C-alpha cells in the first residue's frame, strides 16, 4: 500500500538523521573506548556484571537494518554504553572518565536531535 511506503520513507529519513547523530556522538570518543563490544575473551566475567552490553559498532548494525523506530530507542542504547561503563569501572579509571565526557558532550547533540525529530516529524 502507499501508506506503508510512506511510513517506510519516514523510517528511512529517521535512519538518515540517526546516522548523523551516531557519527557526531562517536566523535566524542576519540580514544575509541566504546567503538567495539567488550571482549568476553579478555574480560571473561563481564556478563556476570553487565546484563545488556552495548557499543557503537553494535548500534551501527541495528541502525543500518533500520532497527531504531524512534529516537528514544536509539537513546536507550547510547545510555547503555555509558551506564554499563560507569558500573563496571571505578571512578578513578580512564574508562569511567571517558564515559562521563561522552555523556556530557553527547547530551548537547541529543538535545538538538530531539528538536529535529519532532520538527520534521519522523515518528
Ligand atoms: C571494561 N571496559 C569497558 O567498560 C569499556 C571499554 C573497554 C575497552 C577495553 N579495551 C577493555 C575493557 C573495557
Amino acid at each position: 500500500s502507499m501508506e506503508q511506503v510512506a511510513m517506510e520513507l519516514r523510517l528511512t529519513e529517521l535512519t538518515r538523521l540517526l546516522r548523523s547523530v551516531l557519527d557526531q556522538l562517536q566523535d566524542k570518543d576519540p580514544a575509541r573506548i566504546f567503538a567495539q563490544p567488550v571482549s568476553l575473551k579478555e574480560v571473561p566475567d563481564y556478563l556476570d556484571h553487565i546484563k545488556h552490553p552495548m557499543d557503537f559498532a553494535t548500534m551501527r548494525k541495528r541502525l543500518e537494518a533500520q532497527g531504531y523506530k524512534n529516537l528514544h530507542e536509539f537513546e536507550e542504547d547510547f545510555d547503555l554504553i555509558i551506564d554499563n561503563c560507569m558500573k563496571y569501572n571505578a571512578r578513578d579509571t580512564v574508562f569511567y572518565r571517558a564515559a562521563v565526557r561522552l555523556r556530557d558532550q553527547g547530551g548537547v547533540v541529543l538535545r538538538q536531535a530531539r528538536r529535529e525529530v519532532d520538527s520534521i516529524g519522523l515518528e
